């Protein structure tokens, strides 16, 4: 069907892009960037990422599939030499979906503006004391202190989430993951300490207590936000859908990527 | 219906105890001990444990509430002050149930010895080195050398699982989540670190490399296995009830413990 | 002899500063804000590490109290009841000094320039990606990639430190202490994870591997560096000096500020 | 002069013991087990430690040397192809010896036990509550409950410490380093977490608060000890010393075993 191939931009990527989109040309296969039904990612997860943000509007009608041509890939989990093979396969159908989650971040001022993301939202400050009443479902949770927050979906546990001392949580869990960074603790001042991990349909809003301008990142794009009233945070209805040709387990990614291989 | 009560066996519990009885003796209301449809403990969260374990072989026809008459309490949330109140809606029924998830494990030697857990099961060793290799579906993830694990439930994630760096995770989220006690990492040896969250019919395998002595511990009753070919862990099909009559929030219980009351 | 005071700049700290000048009218003391041998700080830490900025250049010939008139005052560890007391035992003299070591910063471009802390040094990227060379006494020990890095000094290690994750020190130790700010740590990326000590005479130095732009805080003084070839720390040759008129062990100010007062 | 060599006892290290006896005997050398002035360790760490408390009253009078046959060996750095060299230089003496600083814990009852550590001193409980209160210098610092205490001298602070959140101390630093295992924290229960270090003349005890059996470990050498009264440690007067042949900083040694090498 439709398909398009974003690519790195490095020579062994623009290549690999250029023999896949040849080895197509020999089925019933289209290549268009506008409304593709497949996107190929090739690159890393950086590339990858870009290619979840350039489609977010018809995530629901997409299937993306990851080839990485350097090092690691969580998301981009096909090997360069395999590239024929997944031509082929690709082209004949036949291939089952899953279904990542996805987190919604909602900022309001005094309009609202909406980001979808595949890894994780933060917050920080402008500069300033990072300050901020946590509110759980308009329950009134903590006054956080220190460098920032992070909401993490399941597939970006194992990305910043996991520098800050976050679980890791298999993909198939509907949930959102909060972290600190470097939350001041003493008489005075409190936090809980742990991450938070949170289903679906909980809504975690983040409101200021004196400075209202953050730095509010989405997938390491990172926006200056200014005259913020909320933060709000909820599993996503979206969900991010990749084609699978093989069994590769979320657990033996993992292990793959931080134990050895 | 039919209920009975536990207590922690001090003065104050005793009492409150024989005043609810009492009250009880004046509606339709059946002291059984054997077949209690209500269990109501009173004390802390080592005498709702015990209630639990007590009656783990009817958890499906029973539905627990827990009265503290000391501090924190995440399971017994009813003050002794409200205890008149409690006799009284309680007698009246028309309240509703709410379900947490369970944690199964499973010890086999060389027969099956099979546990349920409401805060969690841990593994050490025998007072020598702990070595054990964790087996995801299958799947060899890691060997492990410290000083043991942790496979917490969901409401279990705020006691133990916490203390060794864990996240709080709501209960509505079915689930289990592996922390590490103090484990190696040098160039030779090498864990995940992160804890793991694991959904509903993943299982988690540990199996002994060298030494098959074990100290397991159920919810805090810790039992020294022999001859241990295999622990495994999944999410209990078996659920806890609560009898539930007013709203109190997972995340407020959580504030109220950790962050202020 | 001769002294200042300086305020946080509220009503309390500007009235308790005019009446303890009203005390020393009453003695042979001099108010002199440009070569004092006592300089008082009324307000909290952020008002004594400014005290000590300002004067930073005559440290060895000054001794410094602080006053807290609000929460905390690791640095201020006086009353504001006791400032008449104050007034008097520092007119008579006799008190002995106490000393706590300090950090010295050099930051090299393509000239040098120097800085000293009482707290700690921290550098962070220019937005970017932060990755440096952390070089250890002219050996290469780690590439780090992460948010950023942290250098305390013992009297330090109570503040941002503490946060990150590392030891409490206590201030007779003559050591400079480097933590990491939210690492990357998989297969291709590696970090040693712990808070490091040094004692005196190493040399810690940063080399940028890409971009050489970088925000480098003192004391939260935080300012851009651009064209950095490298960035040195190490324990200073100078000394800051508290007048103490009463045992008040670190240990207990310890306690105190994040256990129980 | 006199010298002994201790093996682990495998194949590869008896056989190396048994070549540098003959190579030794070659040169104005005494085999001598009872006062040697060198004592070689031929094994892993766990094996130097064995010669450490072997000879732990006359440590004034021997230099240690440690050859690893395995992998790691953080006090065992000679590789066994260089054994023939070490002989050579350790016969001609002309070598400088460095000394790093020992933990020195005493046991008191209801009379009183000492031991020397060279990597840490750890305490836990009985199979109950480990509840201990933390005393410094005569103050009262902390009431501790979890799992148990570590505490570390600079060059253990790579082992047991490490795994504890613990910082790593040059051991040119005289010092000992406590850390947590597991503490409780919640609305009731309150420890500092960090891990404290202390200098040289800093007293900490641990007294029990109910129950007073313990299980102590020094060097993993674990006993437990009935009618505990107060476990005291101190930076130990004693000091272990090192034949040193080459140049091998403490950083790269941490360098090799945890980054690379
Ligand atoms: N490009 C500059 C940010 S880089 O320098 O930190 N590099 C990112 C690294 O991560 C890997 N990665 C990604 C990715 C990616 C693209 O970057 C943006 C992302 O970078 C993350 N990030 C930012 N600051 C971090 C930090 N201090 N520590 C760790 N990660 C950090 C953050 O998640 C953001 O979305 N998603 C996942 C995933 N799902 N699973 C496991 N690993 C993942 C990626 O392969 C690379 O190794
Ligand atoms: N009795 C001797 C073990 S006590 O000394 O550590 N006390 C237990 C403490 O916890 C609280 N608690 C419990 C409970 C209980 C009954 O103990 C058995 C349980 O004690 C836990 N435990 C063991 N070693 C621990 C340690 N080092 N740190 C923290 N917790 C530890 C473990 O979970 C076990 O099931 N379930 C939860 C819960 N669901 N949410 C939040 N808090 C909870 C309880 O109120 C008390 O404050
Ligand atoms: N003013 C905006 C930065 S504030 O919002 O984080 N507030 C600082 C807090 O700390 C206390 N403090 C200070 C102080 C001070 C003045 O700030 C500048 C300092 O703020 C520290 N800082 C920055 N980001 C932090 C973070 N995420 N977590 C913790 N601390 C952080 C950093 O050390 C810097 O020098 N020195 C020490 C000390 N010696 N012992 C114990 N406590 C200390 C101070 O009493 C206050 O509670
Ligand atoms: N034998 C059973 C305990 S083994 O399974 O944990 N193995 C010990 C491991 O460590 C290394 N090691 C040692 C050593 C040794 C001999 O063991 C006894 C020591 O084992 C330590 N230990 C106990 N439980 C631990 C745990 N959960 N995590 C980490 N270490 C733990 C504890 O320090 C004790 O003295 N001193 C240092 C050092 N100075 N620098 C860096 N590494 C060091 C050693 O090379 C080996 O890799």
């Amino acid at each position: 069907m439709k398909y398009m191939i974003t690519s790195k931009g490095d020579e062994k990527s623009d290549l690999l892009r250029l023999n896949m989109i040849a080895g197509f040309g020999e089925y019933d296969m289209e290549y268009d960037d506008v409304e593709p039904e497949i996107v190929i990612s090739i690159g890393g997860d950086g590339t990858f990422l870009s290619a979840f943000h350039q489609y977010e509007e018809r995530l629901d009608e997409i299937a993306f599939i990851g080839i990485h041509t350097g090092h690691l890939g969580f998301y981009a989990d096909w090997r360069p030499a395999e590239a024929d093979k997944l031509v082929k396969l690709l082209a004949k159908g036949e291939y089952q979906k899953v279904s990542y989650p996805l987190l919604k971040t909602t900022v309001k001022y005094g309009k609202e503006a909406t980001y979808l993301a595949l890894n994780e939202s933060t917050v920080k400050s402008s500069g300033g004391p990072f300050v901020v009443d946590v509110v759980i479902n308009d329950i009134h949770f903590e006054r956080f202190r220190g460098d920032g927050l992070c909401m993490s979906t399941p597939s970006g546990t194992t990305a910043y989430n996991k520098s800050l001392g976050g679980a890791l949580m298999h993909p198939s869990i509907e949930a959102m993951q909060l972290t600190e960074m470097a939350s001041i603790n003493n008489r005075v001042y409190r936090t809980i300490g742990s991450p938070l991990v949170f289903p679906k349909h909980h809504v975690v809003s983040l409101q200021p207590v004196n400075d209202k301008d953050f730095q509010i990142s989405v997938d390491h794009l990172s926006i200056l936000h200014r005259d913020v009233q909320e933060i709000r945070y909820e599993v996503s209805a979206k969900k991010i859908h990749f084609a699978r040709f093989r069994s590769f387990p979320f657990w033996r990614r993992v292990h793959d990527s931080f134990i050895e291989d």
